[PDB]
Order: structure tokens, then sequence, then C-alpha cells
């Protein structure tokens, strides 16, 4: 049971055979280049681990997931968002977003070096994007994560002022369904998450998900760097 990668291939076991506690735990080792990673997402697992630990791969069941339609917005948020004092870019700096989370503390602990470089190689490539919130000149949160087709796959966010996050998704949202996105994957569920609309869905549904929306597709220019929201 359980399972080692080897560096020579880039395969996985199939998701169903994962662990029920540690819920998800799947395999441990291979590496993090673009290609396993990629590999990973494509098949409903993600990588995770604390530093010193050897490379843990993921598939929970139940899995985290936030309908972008259903996202829960406070009616003091709106009444926040109306007058927002923050700017919303897309794709302008992941690397500052990625580190930002890597320093949440609570634990972005496990977003190492090697795990920083390994998503902004996903950047670079173009899979991994970033959506950042900025409070007049300086970058006050944000989020980032692997796309795929119409599902994007949430990796962390941060904030280091009042409701920067939550603008960071909702804007987010709104850019994503008015294009086509149709699912966001939040890995594992927790407080903040759950009560910003997401909920969980069998491992298997969640599965027949993804091979249904990595065959989709946004706008050819969906994710270029651009502004998708100006404070007043
Ligand atoms: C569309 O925009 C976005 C962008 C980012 C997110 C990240 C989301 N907060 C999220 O998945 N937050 C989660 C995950 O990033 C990560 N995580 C993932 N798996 C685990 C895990 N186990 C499998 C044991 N244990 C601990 N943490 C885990 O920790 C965070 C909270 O515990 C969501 C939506």
């Amino acid at each position: 049971r359980l399972v080692q990668l080897s560096r020579h291939s880039i395969a996985f076991p199939s998701p169903e055979g994962a662990l029920r506690e540690p819920n998800g735990l799947l395999a441990l080792g291979g590496d993090l280049s673009p290609a396993r990673l990629l590999m990973a997402y494509q098949r409903g697992i993600f990588p995770w681990f604390s530093p010193g630990d050897p490379i843990l791969w993921w598939s929970p069941d139940p899995r985290a997931v936030l309908w972008p339609e259903s996202l829960h917005i406070s009616r003091s948020m709106k009444r926040f968002h109306k007058r927002s004092p923050y700017r919303v870019t897309m794709n302008y700096a992941f690397g500052q977003v990625i580190e930002g989370c890597a320093s949440d503390r609570e634990e972005g602990t496990w977003i190492t070096r090697g795990v920083v470089e390994a998503y902004h190689r996903l950047h670079e490539l173009g899979h991994a994007h970033s959506i950042e919130v900025w409070r007049e000149d300086e970058l006050v949160g944000g989020m980032y994560g692997v796309a795929q087709g119409t599902l994007f796959c949430g990796e962390s966010m941060f904030s280091r002022m009042e409701n920067a996050s939550k603008t960071a998704l909702l804007v987010f949202c709104e850019e994503f369904i008015g294009h086509g996105g149709k699912l966001i994957d939040c890995q594992v569920l927790n407080d903040h998450t759950a009560s910003l609309g997401a909920c969980e869905i069998p491992r298997r549904d969640y599965l027949n998900y993804l091979n249904q929306m990595r065959l989709g597709r946004l706008p050819n220019n969906f994710w270029v760097p651009r502004c998708l929201f100006s404070p007043q």
C-alpha cells in the first residue's frame, strides 16, 4: 500500500487507493518538476508537506471545493467593496504573492524555497497564476494557484490588511464566472474557506469534474497580466 514515486517515471498511482487517515495521503518522493507537478494536478493530486519531510502527495476524500457563484459575501463586505480601498490585479507579481503566503506562518511554512521555485516554473510556463490585492502602492494580500481548463486549483492566499484576501477572491470569482470559469478546487476545507462558501464533495465527484473541466477553455488571453478592479 502507499507508494514511492521514482525519478524515472512521472506516473502516479490511482487516487482512490489513498489513505483514509491521514486523509488523502497517496505517495511520497519524486520531485517538483513542471512535468510531474502538472501531471499530478491532471490526476487530481497535489503535493503538501512540512520542511524536512520528503515530498508528500495527496488526494483527500471528500475534497474542498467552491462553486464560483456560491461565494458568500456578507452585507458589510458588499458595503466595503462598493467603496473599496483596494486595487486587484492578475499576474502582476506572482513571486511576491507566493512569498506572501509563504510567510503567513500559521502554515505557509510548508512553502519552502523548493516549493516556491517549483510553482515559479509553472508560472513562467503559464500554468500557475496569481491575483494581487493592492492598497495604494503596497501589496496587502493575494492568492495563487494552478489553472486547469475551466477549473482553478487554489493553492494558497494571504492577507496583510482587513478584507484584502476576501476582495481578491470576490473580484476573481466575478472575472472567472464571467469568462466560463466553472469550479475552484480548495483542496482541504478549513474555517476561513468554509465561511466563504466552500464545501466538500466526494473525491470521485471532484475527479469527474476535473476530467470534464481540464478539457474546457477560457478566453485565450484570460490570464495575461492586467488590472481586474480599480478603487475610487
Ligand atoms: C481561487 O483562489 C484560491 C486561492 C487559494 C486558495 C487556498 C486555500 N486557502 C487552501 O486550499 N488552503 C489550504 C491548503 O492550501 C493547505 N493544505 C492542503 N492540504 C493540507 C493538509 N493535509 C492534506 C493534511 N494539511 C494542512 N494544510 C493543507 O493549507 C491551507 C489551509 O490549511 C483557495 C482559493
